[PDB]
């Protein structure tokens, strides 16, 4: 549970360095590279979600847990 | 054309304080996947707004 | 088991159609829509035979397990 | 272009070696393991035709301003796709 607090914190904290940078008028690539940092990082909190959601769904849902193996099999 | 994107960039920081507060609160985690990608989109919207601001005024930017 | 002739033999016509758009030097757009549509029934085709492994696990044991940790790779 | 087509003449012959191993029913991990590895080749041309279609999209563009974005469009489907 709280180990999807702290990433999210990472990511807010991010979030907050790549305004600073557009403040900065650093260069779009720069950006670019930081804003795909903060993407992953939310994307992997939702993988984390999703893999610990599943190991106790099998344990036991309905047709919501093809959204998780399709969420699976896409990120494979 | 910055405040644009840091009003974005803003919306999208208190969305994840939002999901933390959602987490904390143990709440169901299709809510939770559902709003993490809504963040996830927000900041991908930005990337897209950012990339076709400078190639129609562009020297090299690019990312995979 | 006998149902997924079909879709996967969907997915090779696919796939030989998409080598005559390249072929045919036809748009890029179209092609790459081609190919994610072949990508995704192939997908579709993974994700129908781990659901259907995953509910003959329950109505009868490791079978279960390492079939969870094989989604997570 | 028989860069790629060589990748999806290899991609369409094992979804033939796929289907004829449902024809022996041979159970499924392994027929899943070789539908996966068809996956991530159809996935890898994607990513090859997209790239270079971006590049020729930057670096040969149309002469045609307003039609030179679809730049746009090649961005948008690189990010949500």
């Amino acid at each position: 549970n709280s180990k999807y607090i702290t990433a999210l914190k990472r990511s807010e904290g991010q979030l907050r360095g790549i305004q600073k940078m557009i403040e900065g008028d650093r260069d779009c690539a720069d950006i670019v590279t930081q804003l795909t940092a903060v993407r992953s990082s939310v994307e992997r909190v939702i993988e984390m979600i999703i893999t610990e959601n599943l190991t106790e769904c099998i344990n036991q849902d309905d047709s919501e847990a093809q959204k998780e193996r399709l969420e699976k099999a896409i990120r494979y």
